[PDB]
């Protein structure tokens, strides 16, 4: 009982930066630097964009503010706290049914805003700053124009599908593999984050 430990909160470490016309993976802190972060849940560093970059002490992913709440997947975070400059933040959202999470969005974050364009040519925004098109194919699920290992998507759970007019329709969830190659994704749409809001 003494001996019991506690979970780390969930870190910012980054961000994909989509301000211009060129999409590009930012670091704002050191792996030492975030796992001093996640122990003392106080994150003091100026918080930017839409898509950020987390991590926890074993594993890193992505994490999408939508309409003032930062999502991500309940297979990454858990139901742990994440970092703010006051201390550790719980979870206002949590969903293991859709793994799904969320936070309040940080300070200085911006959104993006709700699709209501019904459209099915999406984009992947993954940790890797790729914008990789994705034609959906259902309520959660789409296809990948140009399949690749499942390697290079790896780490992007939490990233945005978004439409042509840079909307978000979902928050990316898995990938269907097929002998590596990742042919389909599934994502949680943003009408089911929409419902639990
Ligand atoms: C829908 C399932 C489907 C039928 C698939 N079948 C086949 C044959 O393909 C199929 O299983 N695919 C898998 C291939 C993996 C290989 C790597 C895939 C690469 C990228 C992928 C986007 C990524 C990702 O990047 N994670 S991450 O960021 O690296 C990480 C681990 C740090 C957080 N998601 C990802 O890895 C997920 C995580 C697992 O799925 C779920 N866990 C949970 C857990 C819960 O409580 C515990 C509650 C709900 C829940 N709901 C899920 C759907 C396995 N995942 C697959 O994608
Ligand atoms: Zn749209």
């Amino acid at each position: 009982m003494a001996s019991m430990k506690k979970k780390g909160s969930v870190v910012i470490v980054g961000r994909i930066n989509l301000s211009g016309d060129t999409a590009y993976a930012q670091q704002t802190r050191g792996e030492e630097g975030c796992q001093e972060t996640s122990q003392t849940g106080r994150d003091k560093n100026q918080v930017e964009g839409e898509v950020q970059i987390v991590s926890t002490a074993t594993q890193t992913f992505l994490a999408t503010s939508i309409n003032g709440v930062l999502w991500t997947v309940y297979h990454g975070a858990g139901t742990r706290t994440i970092a703010s400059p006051k201390g550790p933040v719980t979870q206002m959202y949590t969903n293991v049914d859709k793994d799904l999470v969320g936070w309040q969005a940080p300070q200085g974050s911006r959104s993006l805003t709700p699709c209501t364009c019904g459209s099915s040519d999406l984009y992947l925004v993954t940790r890797h700053a790729d914008v990789i098109p994705v034609r959906r194919r259902g309520d959660s699920r789409g296809s990948l124009l140009s399949p690749r290992p499942i390697s290079y998507l790896k780490g992007s759970s939490g990233g945005p599908l978004l439409c042509p007019a840079g909307h978000a329709v979902g928050i990316f969830r898995a990938a269907v593999s097929t002998r590596g190659v990742a042919k389909a994704v599934a994502f949680i749409p943003v009408e089911s984050l929409e419902t639990t809001m």
